């Protein structure tokens, strides 16, 4: 995973089956007063998908090269925020990833760094 | 205008013209791999360049709904990045956002926060 593989903002994602997850803690500085900064939450998808992309191949280097996020509710502050992912397609995958507190989905196309 | 409207990370966004723009110096701990940029935070100035967008064209507190992303390049480190962005519709902005040092098209569906 990011252990497995250096120098990015680059959390830890798991394999829990077929799907992958993580798990993150906001700094209270990492506000939107009481609500989780957006940004985050994408800089959380983009490299949780990332990770999972890379697991997949594994079963290598990846990059995003489309990221669309819908942000379904607000994301409460002070809250461990628990990242799923699903394998939609397996040098280029396809993941959707689920944050919850659910608050955001991502569709996401890794391919492999050039 | 964010010194026209606090705890977030937004960036200083102006209009320019009929479009808006922003400027930006990631940290040198902000990167990616080596040399490029983080992709998170690359996102992240789209999101609050691109509500800071959207609050001065409906004149307000905006939220993004969506946000869609495309990496067209990798983004070099120690560059002023800049940020322009295109209102496309104007409780609820559609605008369109481009990161260079172009390095990055994002899609935003913004709207008021509720």
């Amino acid at each position: 995973f990011q252990d497995a593989y250096s120098h990015c903002y680059g959390l830890k994602s798991y394999w829990r089956g077929e799907q992958t997850i993580a798990h993150f803690m906001p700094k209270p500085f990492h506000t939107a007063p009481g609500f989780v900064y957006g940004g985050l939450i994408a800089s959380l998808i983009d490299c949780h998908g990332t990770g999972s992309a890379s697991a997949a191949a594994q079963r290598p280097r990846f990059v995003t090269a489309a990221l669309n996020i819908d942000y379904l509710a607000p994301t409460p502050m002070g809250v461990e925020l628990e990242l799923v992912g699903e394998i939609k397609e397996v040098r280029k995958v396809v993941v959707e990833i689920a944050l919850s507190a659910l608050c955001a989905r991502g569709h996401m196309v890794a391919v492999k760094m050039p």
